């Protein structure tokens, strides 16, 4: 598609908003600990390792449809394109809790420890599904067949397979630890991820809605809303709940997106 | 709601507001022994059974502030709002956490000074023109919070997540629980808040404190926060951390807010 | 007082220079710790807290007398100094790079000594009158040493905002930073900065060079004004906590520097 | 070679895309520890230490192959391309976000494993030629495996720098990054960017985005020129240390993405 | 000396290039331990603190003697090499990432060694003459090696700042950074750059580059002016501390490089 001029005048902008629900594991919403991934279960060999669905935190994505553009014999056609996006990580003050069951700071008169350990968080806005690139900490790995992962793992899946490719084109079905955003693609998709590891490590989130991302690229394009539909996905993992028997779950939150898109003409192909 | 006009020029087009708001971490009466702190922390013996106390649960402060009236004629085709222009804001007494000599848990043996205030923080600040927009989500919805607070009526498990019938509005100083309500990204259009948190247990707290640092509250089409009926809201938190006590039981710390907001008059189309 | 423009011409301009040694609680240059605080005597209770003065850190202040600029106090306009800019830095840094000094080893007895860390507290101010103080205590019921300025006739509501608990930065070391902070809600006159880091153990960390300066005017682009030619310089920089081979602990502050370029300001006679 | 305009035009610019696998010691695909190292063989003392080749994380490199530009080498000037700016990215960060690969638990057996922490190094260049190293190492009594390219005939001076200790980063999997770093002294030609945080247990910090460039052109507007219209791409990555059951640990890598535009660049014929 | 303008066209302008090792403790190429100190020696009590002179890591400097600008002093207008900007780097960072080194097991004997880690000092100064150096210690019971230049006579009020307690970095591995740090009431014609980031065990942050240049120009657009056409460049970068298997300590440092542009300026005949 050749991408022409941003079409101006009256009702040339417009508005979405929408919310992502996290993906933890326990992802129905009347799980008893919807939110949160069923406690870990680990692994007790390189050969052995089989995660439990409800172990392994996942994307999120939502897939807005916008209105409908063009009544396609004209010459140029007018695509949807975002420019920029509030988003939000939403009960970032939820963790600020610490009569919780868990494990006690220090003896049984304290309070207990908060979520705290590795945090991801991922945001993207395209106008196609996010494209993925498969990688895993052991090939050896048997994940549950009810998930997408990468068919057929030898031991260069724990490094780069160009092979290894997937798109992100269901709710809560592709493991984060298995998928990344590829950078070799996404041309069409504005992505933003940042990662703090460790076991213990105390999460930092800010919250505010004085902050807006601009999506456009260097040549001013933002990502183009192919068949009118506009493709929201995140993480947000924010650590690890400790259990007072020691076993653990992931903690994630939910996630607002409010995008700004305006009409970019092209040359029908 | 209504429409907006342009800014209002000329002499006293301009007033200034300063307040300060205290910290609602649970023991919220200025008698209180342990004013400015939680009361020691209840925890849950098991899921099932999690009934915090309503003196250990931090809360959202509020103020509104009156200012003065603008419309002599409310028939007349345009008529004026306070605009929240900008904000000068200050966490007060930072440096009383610089005492190594308070009742506690010592750092190494008895002979060493006693534990500062550490683990999680919480700070935040926002100037509206109306009551600040809240959304509710919790870590266990099988939580039992006190009556005589307000939370979410009737919780299930969706409230561990995003449920959109979880709605309030910031209304009442010292009620509204920090680890219920956050701000309503979805709404606050007439509202400008700003957040952080860091968490852990342990986690040593950072703060800045100056009188050289302004906020400007306006949007990106150049609107501050318009104040319905004349009433400006200012909203505050600012955990700094948990003291922990001999007996290792521990107390959230709050410190108070200033607030040192500019307005200016702005132009709105009669509605 | 209204305040007009700035003064040009030779001779507009002048600069002073000024360091201020920290009153970490043995604040004579006679004391074995000077520079440090005295052995922290902890509070058995709430109700029984008695911090020895040698164990507080209070601010520093010292009062610059610049030159007379008003021969005659009856013209219709007077000029004030105006502090424009300050190059201001943390003397001393590299003497914490240390692990040696006697105290609690690291490991064991083969190692080097745990080096000064913990809660850090740094503020500098520069103003043209003395630094407005709020108070505000982690407990009420602390009995303060009655030969330091702190809270008269405390209540519950001093460990949060009593608006009534006001003071002036305008004594050396008598202050304590545990009791007092700057006033948002004053200081019209007066530019201060501040910066805090706490807990027990935390990595202190501080940067030195000759080749940053703070400007000191405000949004109207005016600094601060000199009242009867005087410049209040006023810090604390407690740098952390050294501990003892027996476990006792003691403040660790050092001394400030501070360049500061004025000019000459007209204002109307008042 | 003296460097003169850039040459405009249509079919001035174009783009090359690569991606370069981590060379942590077990760098065969078919190693059933691929992206890590050995577990990690600990000298005994300062005199034997024999680290095995498996061991020893070394930096990445690729030359990529640009289209011939110049059909006539006698002609006075002459075209070479002219590496502009990059996008680069770490892939496969959120693999990390694993707490059940089989190691060592967290707290007791009812817990997830450690995930990888500790000592991280990240370092991206482009260059028309190889990345020029200097030599240092922490022991220069160590002992490498003969078939790495490390330090001939160490002395104690290369635990510091010694000008003789220089090598050029020309092989891939073979130079240690413990042993060779890039050399500042050199490089006029090669941009080199590197970051890092020690530690033994130290939480991973990582960002991940399609939305940064970085712009090569030194401070005269010159990016590097590929000699022999070769481009130069160099990396290590190192994310941590992952801990096994019986406390052995490996260095965890990543493989890091590149999309370098380049243009045209007149030159005066050498 | 009044400075004038800045002297334009050929040859107008020059670069130097130099790298300084560091000074540890053992400070000599030869020595078994070159670019560490050797073991920290603790004081037995506040009294008797004795640290060998090879346990306490010191400045480097080196003096650059740059073209003779004046052919005949005898002219109304001299020249002086003005530095203009600096690219500088700590090399060997890499050198670091290291877990064989023989020393103290992060877990028990299966795992690797703990790395450098704990307090860091960075500093870099270029300057037309020798840095000028402020004199301030932990303790003034110290009593320091003879051999090495420390403040004469010290007494408590050492602890702080003693303005009589001052010296110029001009002896390479002799000024002990316990005991001196940079003078920000002189230094007029140096500009110094200081980061320290304390703590026992915390992780070591560097970066490496050729992308970054440090502007040395003051306000008034004046870089430092090369008395007797001398350019002076000082360091230490302290990048943690080496913990062996029985728990004693080395300090561990790295050489820094400096690529300095130095131009032309005019100067009034003194
Ligand atoms: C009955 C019997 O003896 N069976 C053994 C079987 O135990 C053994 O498996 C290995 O056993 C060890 C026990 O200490 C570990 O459980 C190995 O798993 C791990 C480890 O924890 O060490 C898992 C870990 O994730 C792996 N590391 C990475 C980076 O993936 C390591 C790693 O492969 C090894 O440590 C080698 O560096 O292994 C477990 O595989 C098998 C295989 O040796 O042999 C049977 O006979
Ligand atoms: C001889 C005798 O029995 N005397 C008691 C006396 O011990 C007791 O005083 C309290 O004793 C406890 C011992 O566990 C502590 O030492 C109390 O001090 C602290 C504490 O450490 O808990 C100091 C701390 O600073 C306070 N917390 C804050 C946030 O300021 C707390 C706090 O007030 C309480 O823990 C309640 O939350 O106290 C010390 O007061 C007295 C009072 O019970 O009774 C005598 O009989
Ligand atoms: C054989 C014999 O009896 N000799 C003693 C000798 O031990 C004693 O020296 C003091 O011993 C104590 C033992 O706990 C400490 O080692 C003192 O050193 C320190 C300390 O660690 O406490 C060193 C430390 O650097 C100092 N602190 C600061 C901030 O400088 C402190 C400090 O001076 C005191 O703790 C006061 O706060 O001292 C060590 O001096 C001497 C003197 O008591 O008597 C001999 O006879
Ligand atoms: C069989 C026998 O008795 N052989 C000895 C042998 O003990 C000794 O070797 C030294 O043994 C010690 C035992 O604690 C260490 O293992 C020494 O290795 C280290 C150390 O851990 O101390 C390794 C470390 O990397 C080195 N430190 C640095 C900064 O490089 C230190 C260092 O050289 C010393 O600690 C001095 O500061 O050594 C190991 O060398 C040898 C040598 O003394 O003598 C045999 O006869
Ligand atoms: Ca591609
Ligand atoms: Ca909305
Ligand atoms: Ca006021
Ligand atoms: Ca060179
Ligand atoms: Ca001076």
């Amino acid at each position: 598609v050749e991408v022409l001029e941003v079409r101006t005048g009256p009702d040339a902008i417009t508005q979405i908003e929408a919310y992502l629900n996290p993906r933890m594991g326990n992802n129905n919403p009347t799980d008893e600990l919807y939110g949160y991934s069923a406690d870990i279960n680990v692994a007790s060999s390189k050969a052995s390792d089989n995660p439990n669905a409800t172990t392994l935190p996942t994307y999120s994505v939502a897939v807005i449809k916008l209105p409908m553009l063009n009544e396609m014999t004209c010459d140029t056609l007018l695509m949807w394109e975002a420019v920029s996006v509030k988003t939000e990580v939403m009960g970032i003050s939820s963790l600020v809790n610490l009569h919780q069951g868990g494990k006690y700071i220090y003896g049984s008169s304290s309070g207990t420890i908060p979520v705290q350990g590795t945090t991801l968080h991922m945001f993207s806005v395209g106008g196609e599904p996010l494209e993925l690139q498969g990688l895993v900490a052991s090939s050896t790995t048997t994940y549950p067949t009810d998930m997408v992962t990468i068919k057929n793992m030898k031991p260069v899946n724990q490094a780069l397979d160009p092979n290894a490719k997937a798109l992100l084109d269901k709710d809560g079905k592709y493991p984060v630890e298995v998928w990344s955003p590829d950078p070799s693609k996404n041309e069409n998709t504005r992505y933003y991820g940042s990662f703090t590891g460790g076991a213990t490590t105390p999460p930092v989130m800010q919250f505010t809605n004085s902050v807006t991302t601009v999506l456009l690229d260097e040549n001013g394009v933002g990502p183009l809303c192919k068949g009118d539909k506009l493709f929201l996905s995140a993480v947000d993992i924010v650590g690890i709940h400790t259990n007072y028997s020691e076993s653990q779950n992931w903690r994630g939150l939910p996630r607002y997106f409010n995008v700004t898109l305006r009409k970019r003409v092209v040359k029908n192909p």
